[PDB]
């Protein structure tokens, strides 16, 4: 079973992917997608990253949404069902926008295809399962908003995100360079754009230290992660999201205004415990 | 097990909740929604019709999405398992437009909560299973976008349309008279945009017909139904989807120039069976 991983590293989505990698030890390789060519993403019809194909010697099938890709490795790594039928469970749902424009959305993305025996396996507790699939969407439709219009609140955090970005990813020597510069100006500005359609608070930072709160109080104090014992997919969503944020302002602001710096450590040492 | 039905019996998603309480031969009560004042349904914080709630003498829950509740209520007929735990698994997803508004979505709306007895008992045979998951989203998220741009194509049948809007649902002796006009041209010219944003043919008639041919295609001539004895969901979402249009110009088209009345008929004398 080899996994390659298309991927933005500081991109959310590809964080997540890698954040439920990590932690089931499964082995991978990443190839990084340059966010301007993409080449390395042309031979898939599906034109979003991350995208991860798995290889069973001679079978390969392409697994597309981040959340789907992370569902139907679960599935498969507790069901051992052929993942080449599990990605099925998983149905691409096209549909025109209200707007007009071709939309795709991933069915029962945030549903572990498993059996009785097996949930029990992995949540015991009924309620502790669709809790996760609620955290789940929380992290994707509300907690990863908050995350431009944080670390590019400013055009210096711009400057040293998007520098974080040419660094860590794909980008040549020159459209490195200019990315840096074009790329910071672009993003500070459009990231004003999201603050607003997204309707965050004046002071961006308000909002994520909520979300923040929002999460811990949510994990409670009579347990380590949501999934209790060990993460589930839930602590994992929040967790690969937030990383994204390392080594930025908006991070060490958000670990030293908020409460949530213990649970987030749990996770990043759960993990490295491979 | 008490079911009300709050519905707009001429609208697609309140028919396709008939034609499965018709057809499992379910008991409920109809309330008709006022599409204008919507009192009736002013109660709920879920502001779509059709909504259902079911009582069980003491305790109550009410179920939201179309599909939704069809699920719901399906997996309840087969699993037994109490119907305020199942509605859990039927997550409502909120989340921010692209375009800044707030929406939201049904987690898992196509997937009977069912295990592996439970749905060897109503597919028998798993490829059976997402098979009528991926025509269930078809049936609205593209069959319905069909209706009209073709019941109100022509200001004749835009007013026959409305006509029997207003005569089929709850309008006042007033709202109604006027409502008929305003209604008709309104519908006219705004079917005219619907045609256009949902990319349909300039021959609306012909979007009709194909999507027709393809669901014969679909069921095939080896079965009934796509169910196949009896109708599955899939069956009942495109009958459902489709009788709204009964009585005007463009069913008799429908059945005129397609091959789907037999299947049709079908459908509806299964439903007739109790
Ligand atoms: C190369 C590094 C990249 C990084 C670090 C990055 C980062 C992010 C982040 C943090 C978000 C969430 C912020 C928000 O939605 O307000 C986001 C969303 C998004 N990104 Fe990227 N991105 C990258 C490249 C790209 C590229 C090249 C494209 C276009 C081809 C793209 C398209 C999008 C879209 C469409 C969304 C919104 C998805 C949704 O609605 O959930 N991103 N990206
Ligand atoms: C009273 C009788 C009504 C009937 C017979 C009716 C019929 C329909 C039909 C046939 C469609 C699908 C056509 C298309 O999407 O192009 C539709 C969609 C829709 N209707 Fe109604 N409708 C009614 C009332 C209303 C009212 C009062 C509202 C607003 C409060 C409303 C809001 C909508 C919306 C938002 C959609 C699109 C839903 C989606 O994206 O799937 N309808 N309606
Ligand atoms: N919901 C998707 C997100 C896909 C997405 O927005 N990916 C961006 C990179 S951050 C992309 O490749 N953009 C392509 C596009 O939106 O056209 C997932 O979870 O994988
Ligand atoms: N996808 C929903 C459709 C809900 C819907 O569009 N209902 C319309 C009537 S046809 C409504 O009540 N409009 C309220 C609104 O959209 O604001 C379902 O299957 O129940
Ligand atoms: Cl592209
Ligand atoms: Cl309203």
């Amino acid at each position: 079973l080899q996994l390659t991983l298309y991927q933005y590293k500081t991109c959310p989505f590809c964080s997540k992917v890698r954040a439920f990698l990590d932690f089931h030890a499964l082995p991978y390789q990443v190839v990084e997608v340059n966010p301007v060519l993409r080449a390395e993403i042309k031979f898939s019809s599906y034109r979003k990253v991350p995208i991860l194909v798995a290889q069973e010697g001679e079978s390969s099938q392409q697994l597309n949404d981040s959340s789907v890709i992370i569902s139907a490795l679960k599935t498969y790594l507790v069901s051992g069902q052929p993942l080449e039928e599990i990605i099925t469970y998983y149905p691409a749902m096209k549909a025109v926008n209200d707007q007009g424009k071709e939309v795709t959305e991933f069915g029962n993305k945030y549903w572990l295809m498993l059996n009785e025996k097996e949930a029990q396996q992995v949540y015991s507790g009924k309620e502790a399962r669709t809790e996760e699939m609620k955290w789940r969407q929380w992290a994707d439709d509300w907690l990863v908003h908050l995350i431009s219009p944080n670390v590019y609140r400013t055009p210096t955090e711009a400057l040293a995100s998007f520098d974080y970005i040419v660094r860590e990813g794909k980008f040549g020597a020159v459209e490195g360079a200019v990315a840096k510069y074009m790329g910071a100006a672009a993003m500070y500005l459009i990231s004003k754009r999201l603050k607003s359609r997204h309707r965050l608070q004046d002071n961006v930072r308000e909002d994520l230290y909520e979300a923040a709160d929002k999460w811990v109080a949510a994990v409670g104090k009579d347990r380590p992660f949501m999934g209790g014992q060990k993460p589930n997919l839930a602590d994992l969503a929040v967790y690969g999201v937030l990383r994204v944020m390392e080594g930025l302002d908006a991070f060490d602001d958000l670990m030293q205004h908020t409460h949530i710096q213990p649970w987030y450590l749990r996770v990043e040492r759960a993990i490295t415990e491979a």
